[PDB]
C-alpha cells in the first residue's frame, strides 16, 4: 500500500539522509554516509533522485584526482540504480570563510570566491544533468543593525545573481536557478526571508525568467505564514521551479523534520495545490532523520516522507472528486470567485447601478459563506471518515 | 526639547486618536471624536496631516445632504489649523458585507461593490489632496484552506487594482496607490501577508509604477520579520510611498503600541534607515491608545509617537556623525560592501587566480567581522552613553 | 457514524455558539441568540451541557425581576433537553470597568467589585449544579512595564482566590476552582500566561486542592507550547479540573477554531493522553463559529468539534490496542520509562559501577531509539492507512 | 564611565566566551580556550566569577591524573584573579548517549548514568565554592508524541531530583538546585518549558525548599512571554536562586546575544526589577559572541554585557527615584495596587454596600489609568531626554 515508484519524482538531498545529526548542542550520533549506499539504499525506496551541494559530493579542498575519482563513484552508482540528480547547490554556509555570507559578504574578496566555487559546481551539475541549480543565502544576513546595510547587500546579491545568469547564457546551458527563502537561522535576519520577498528580488534581476523560487514547507511556518498560500503566489507568477517538502512545528528553530509530520492539515492543502495545479517538477524531500535514529531509522523515515506525500495525494483527489464537495464548493461560491469581476469594462462598472446605487448591501451579508462545512468535509476526507 | 513642527510630516489616521476602545473582549472606554476636534488638538501637537477611512469621515450610509456637511465642516477645521490630508483609504472591512473579502470576496456581486466604494473616496481624496490611496485587504484570505483558491484570489486582486489604475489614469488624477501587507487577522491568513508578497505582486499589476507599498512596523512584527529589512527592500525596489509607524511585541495579536515602545532597538535602526535614505513621504502613525486611558491618554499617547520619532532621529544621526562609528564602519568593511564585487567582468573573474586557485581561504576567515563593537557603539549612541 | 451522544461528555458555553460575530475590524454577522434556543439545538445535537458567563444568562444591569424570569426560562429549557450545567464563569473582562483588570485592578474598589460580582454568580452556578466555577484574567495584565508591579498583583490576585474559597467553604459548597491561564490578548501580556503558570501559583494559595486548571487547547498554542505536554503535567498534578478544546494555527491572536482545526496532529496526542489517563470531566468547547457562517454555519460548527473528537478518539485507541504499536512502544522502551531509575537506593546507585566505572556509553548511544517508526506508525493510525 | 567591578556580582560561563562558533551549519570560527585564560581576561574585564559544565573543565573522559592536573591550573587562576566560581552545571547533553535525554532518557541506564555524572561534578563545585548547581534539562522533551509519556518522564524526573537533594542532605553541602527553563531547542519541545512549568514541578519534590529556578532572558522570549512578568513571579515564590543574561529577537532559534541586544526595553523593566526586589545572587551572563568575531571581538562582547547592565541600572534608578514619576505612579494608582483588597474580611466585603449595590461602575470605568504618561516618562529615562 501507497508504495512509491521513480515516476512519482521523488527525490532527497545527500545532505538528509546523510545527517551524522550534530546540532548546537550536541556531537554526531552517526557515521558518515558514502553518496554511493545513500544512493542505493534511497532506490531500494523508491525514489526518483538525489540532490548534492558540492561539498557533500566532494570533500572541501579535494585534489582535482580524487574530485574526478569522487564523481567516477557517484555516475557508477546512479548507472547502477537509475536514479536521477535533478538539482544542486553550492555550500556557501559552512566553511568559516563564510562567516559573514557568500554572495553579500562584506570582505569584497569572499563574494567574488563565492562566486567561483558557485560557478565551478554549476558545470559539474550541468553535467550530471540537474535542471535546477538552488541558491540558499543562508549567511546572507546579519545579527545585528549596523553589520549590513541590506540596500548595497541587494545591489550585491543583484550582481552575484547576474553574473550566474550571465554564465549560464555564455555557456549554452539549460539549467535555472531557485532562489530558498528563509527568514532566519543560522544569521539572526536572513535577507529574502520569504517567498514574496524572492519573488520581489527577481523581479529587478536582469533576465528574471532565468529564476525562480525553491520553497521550502518549514522555512514559511518559522515565519508563521500560510505554506499553500505562498506556494498559491508562485505559481500564480509561474515561479514554481522546485519545493522542498518537510514538516515543521510553528514559529521555532527550523526542525526539517519528515513530510507529513509538523502541520498534517497544511501538508494536505500543499498536495491538493500542488496536484490540482499540475506542478512537475521534482518532489524533493530536505528533512534530518533526527539524531535519536540509527541508520535503519533513517531509512525508515525517508520512506515516511514518500508515503505521506502519496496518502495525501489520494485523500485530496477524493475530496475534489467527490459530489458533495462539488456540491459545497458551489455553496460557498468558489466558482463565483473563479470568474472575473468585471469583464464588462470600467465605465460598465460605474454605470452598473446594482452595483452601487441599488446594491441590497443587507441581503449579501446575511448570505452564509457556508466554509464550516466544506472544511469539515475536507477534514473527513483527510482523516477517511467519510 | 523635541518637539514637533508641520515640517516634520507627521500625521495620523481620525482612526487612531479616534478609537473608541472596543476590543474583541471589550466594549468601548471612551466616546466618539468628531473629526474636527481630532484636526485641532493634533495641530495644537504639532501633526502636519491626518488621513481617513471614508468612513471614519462620512459616518456609513449617509445621505448626500449630510455628506457634503460632513466635508464642509472637516474642510474648515483643516483651514483654521493647516492640517493636511497625505492620504486616504477605504473601509472594506468593518462592514459585515465584507465578511469574505472586499476585492476578492467570492461573491461576485461584493466585489463589484468594493469597487463602487473604494472609487467613490478617491474622488474624495483627490479633492482633499492625497497624494496616495492606501489599500489594507484586511479580508482578503481565510481561516480554511478551501474557502479561498489562492490563484483564483490573485486573479480577482489584480483586476481591481487594474481596474483602480485604470480610473485614476481616466481621470487625470496623480494619486498613486499603496499596498499594506498583514499576516494576519482579522483573517486567519492574509493575501500579500509581507511587504515582499506586495512587491511581488505589483510586478505582475499592469501599470506596476502606479502602485508602492505602506509597510507597517507591527505587521512584519506579527510575522517575526525584520522592519528595517523589508523597508530597505521596499526602498531598493522605489516602492516606499507610505510608511505606517508603530509598536508591536514580537508575534502576537496587532497591539498598534505608539511608536518607540514594543521593539525599541528596531524603531532605532528604521529611523536611521528612513533618514539616511531620505525618504520624504509622511511619518505616518497608525496606533490605538491603549483602552485604559481616557482622551488625556490619548494626546498624552499621539504626543509620545512624535517625540520618540525625533530622539531616535538625534540619536541615529549623532551615530552616522561619529568619527569613532566611521572607523568602525570601516573596520567592518560596510565601505566593502557598497564596492561593486566584479566591476571586472565575469571573464575577468573566470581569469582572476586570486579568487580561487589562489585566495587563502584561512586567512579571509580569520579576520573578525568586529560587529560586537560596532553594535554596542550603536548603542551607546541609542542610549546617550558616549 | 460518529455521533456524539450525552454520555460523551460534550458541553459548550452560551458565548460560543451565540458569538455575533464582532472582532477588532469588524462589526456583527449573526443576530444574538436567546440561550434557550441554544439549549435546544445542542441538545439536538449530542450535547451534554452548557456553561455560561454571568452575562451571557442575565444580561448586566438587570433587575431582580427580569433576572428570576431569564434563569426560569433557562431552567426549563434544560429540564426539556436533559443538559446539564457543569460549569459557569464571571465576566470581569467585558464592561469598561475592568479596563485595568478584575482581581488586580489598580483601583482597589474595582477589585471589591469583581469579587461581589464573582461571589454573586457562584451562588447563581451552584442553584444550576456546576461543579466548577472558572476564572479567566484575561484583562489582569498591562501593556507596559511600569502599569503593574507584578509582585504586588500576584498578592492581590491570591488573596481574591483565598477570599473565593473562603465564600464556598463558608457556603458548605462543593465547587471547585479552575484557573484558566492565557499568554496574551487582550492585556499584552497576561498574568499567570500558561498551565506552568497556574498551578505554580495554585501551590501558593491558602486551600491549594480547591483550585485546578482550566487548559484551553489555542491559549498554549498561542506561546508555542506543546499542548498535550502542558496536560500531562496537570494530570501529572492532579489539577485537570475542566478543559477547553478548540484549535489554533500558531502564534497569533486568539483564533478559537472548531476542535481538530488548527493543530490536527496535535489534537489527537491531546485525545490519547485524555483517554488513557482517564480523564472524567466535561469535553467542553470553546470556539467561535467563523463570523463568515449564518445560523446553519454555526451548528454544522458545534457539530464539528464534536465528530473531530469522536474520530480522534478512535484512531487513537485503535494505535494503542494495535500488536504492532505495542511491539514497537517495547522497542523505544517507553516500558523502561515507566520503570523507576533507582528503586535500589542513592547508595545501591553510588557503589553500582554498571552505572558509571563500567558504564559502556558508547554501546548505550550507538542504540536507536527507533522514534520515527514509532510515529509515523501513529500517522498511519491517524489517516486510516493501516 | 559604567565601569564594572567584582562587587558588582558578573559572572560568565566558560562556555560563553569559549564557544568556537560552530552552529547547526557552520564550523568553528575560532580556536578553543584554555579556562586559565578566560579567567584572566574576564578578570581584567571586571568580572566577579565563572561557571562551568563539568565537560569544559575537565574534558571528557579524562584519566584521573589529567583532572586533577585540569584543577590544580584552574584553582591557581582563581587564585592569580580572585575570581569566584558561584555556580557549576553538568553537560548532559553534548555526548551522544545523551541523545534521548539524561535524567528522563527512556533507557533506564542512561537514567541512573546521568545521575552519576551529575553526583561527581556535584562534589568538585562545592571543592570549588559554587553555592548552586544548576540543572537544565535540554534534551529531556520529544520530537514527536509517542516517544516520551510525558507523566513517566515527570515521575523520573522527580526521582532524579529528589535522588540529588538526598545526596547533598547525606553530605552536608550548603548547595541548591536551580532548574533552567527551555521550551525548545535542541528537543522539538522541552519539558518544564518556562519558568511557571519550573515552580510547578519543584512544588511536587520532596525537598522543594532545596530547590529553585534559573531564568534566562532568552529562554522565556522563545515562547513570546514577558520575561520580567516571570522573574516577579519567581522572586514572589521566593525561588530566584540565580539568572541568566542575555539577549534575544523573539520567537525563533536560541540566540544567546549579549545582553541588553535583543529586547532593550524588556531589559531595563528586568534591571529595575532585579534592583528594586533586591536580588542579590550573581548576574550571570550565557551569551554567545557571534561566530563573526575573532578572540577580540569576543571580550568586546563579554564587556558590553556588563556595560549595558550598568547603564540600565541607573537609568532604572533615575526613573524610580525622579518626583515626576513618583507623581505618575500615585496618578495610575501603583499605591493602591500595593493595598490589600479586602484587610476587612469577607463578611465586610459582603456586607460593604459601596463594593455592590451603591459601585458607581460608570464613574469607576470613566477614569483613565494614565498608563501612557508614566510609559512616556519612562522611555525618557531609558533614553537619557528628560
Ligand atoms: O543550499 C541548499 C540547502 O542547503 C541545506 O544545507 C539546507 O539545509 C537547506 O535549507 C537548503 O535547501
Ligand atoms: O485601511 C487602512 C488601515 O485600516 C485600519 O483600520 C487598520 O488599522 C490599518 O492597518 C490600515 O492602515
Ligand atoms: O471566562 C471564561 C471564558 O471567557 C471567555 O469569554 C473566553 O473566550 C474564554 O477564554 C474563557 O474560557
Ligand atoms: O547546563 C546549563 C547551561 O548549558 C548551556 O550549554 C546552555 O547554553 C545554557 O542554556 C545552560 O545555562
Ligand atoms: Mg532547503
Ligand atoms: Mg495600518
Ligand atoms: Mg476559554
Ligand atoms: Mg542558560
Ligand atoms: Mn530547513
Ligand atoms: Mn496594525
Ligand atoms: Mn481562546
Ligand atoms: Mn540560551
Amino acid at each position: 500500500n501507497y508504495q512509491p515508484t521513480p515516476e512519482d519524482r521523488f527525490t532527497f538531498g545527500l545532505w538528509t539522509v546523510g545527517w551524522q545529526g550534530r546540532d548546537p548542542f550536541g556531537d554526531a550520533t552517526r557515521r558518515a554516509l558514502d553518496p554511493v549506499e545513500s544512493v542505493r539504499r534511497l532506490a531500494e525506496l523508491g525514489a526518483h533522485g538525489v540532490t548534492f551541494h558540492d561539498d557533500d559530493l566532494i570533500p572541501f579542498g579535494s585534489s582535482d584526482s580524487e574530485r574526478e575519482e569522487h564523481v567516477k563513484r557517484f555516475r557508477q552508482a546512479l548507472d547502477d540504480t537509475g536514479m536521477k540528480v535533478p538539482m544542486a547547490t553550492t555550500n556557501l554556509f559552512t566553511h568559516p570563510v563564510f562567516k559573514d555570507g557568500g554572495f553579500t559578504a562584506n570582505d569584497r574578496d569572499v563574494r567574488r570566491y563565492a562566486l567561483r566555487k558557485t560557478i565551478r559546481n554549476i558545470d559539474l551539475a550541468v553535467e550530471l544533468g540537474a535542471e535546477t541549480y538552488v541558491a540558499w543565502g543562508g549567511r546572507e544576513g546579519a545579527e545585528s543593525g549596523g553589520a549590513k546595510d541590506v540596500r548595497d547587500a541587494l545591489d550585491r546579491m543583484k550582481e552575484a545573481f547576474d553574473l550566474l545568469g550571465e554564465y549560464v547564457t555564455s555557456q549554452g546551458y539549460d539549467i535555472r536557478f531557485a532562489i530558498e527563502p528563509k527568514p532566519n537561522e543560522p544569521r539572526g535576519d536572513i535577507l529574502l526571508p520569504t517567498v514574496g520577498h524572492a519573488l520581489a528580488f527577481i523581479e529587478r534581476l536582469e533576465r528574471p525568467e532565468l529564476y525562480g523560487v525553491n520553497p521550502e514547507v518549514g522555512h514559511e511556518q518559522m515565519a508563521g505564514l500560510n505554506f499553500p498560500h505562498g506556494i498559491a503566489q508562485a505559481l500564480w507568477a509561474g515561479k514554481l521551479f522546485h519545493i522542498d517538502l518537510n514538516g515543521q512545528n510553528g514559529i521555532k528553530y527550523d526542525q526539517d523534520l519528515r513530510f507529513g509530520a509538523g502541520d498534517l492539515r497544511a501538508a494536505f492543502w500543499l498536495v491538493d495545490l500542488l496536484e490540482s495545479a499540475g506542478y512537475s517538477g521534482p518532489r524533493h524531500f530536505d528533512f534530518k532523520p533526527p539524531r535519536t535514529e540509527d541508520f535503519d531509522g533513517v531509512w525508515a523515515s525517508a520512506a515516511g516522507c514518500m508515503r505521506n506525500y502519496l496518502i495525501l495525494k489520494e485523500r485530496a483527489a477524493a475530496f475534489r472528486a467527490d459530489p458533495e464537495v462539488q456540491e459545497a464548493l458551489r455553496a460557498s461560491r468558489l466558482d463565483e470567485l473563479a470568474r472575473p469581476t468585471a469583464a464588462d469594462g470600467l465605465q460598465a462598472l460605474l454605470d452598473d447601478r446594482s452595483a452601487f446605487e441599488e446594491f441590497d448591501v443587507d441581503a449579501a451579508a446575511a448570505r452564509g459563506m457556508a466554509f464550516e462545512r466544506l472544511d469539515q468535509l475536507a477534514m473527513d476526507h483527510l482523516l477517511g471518515a467519510r
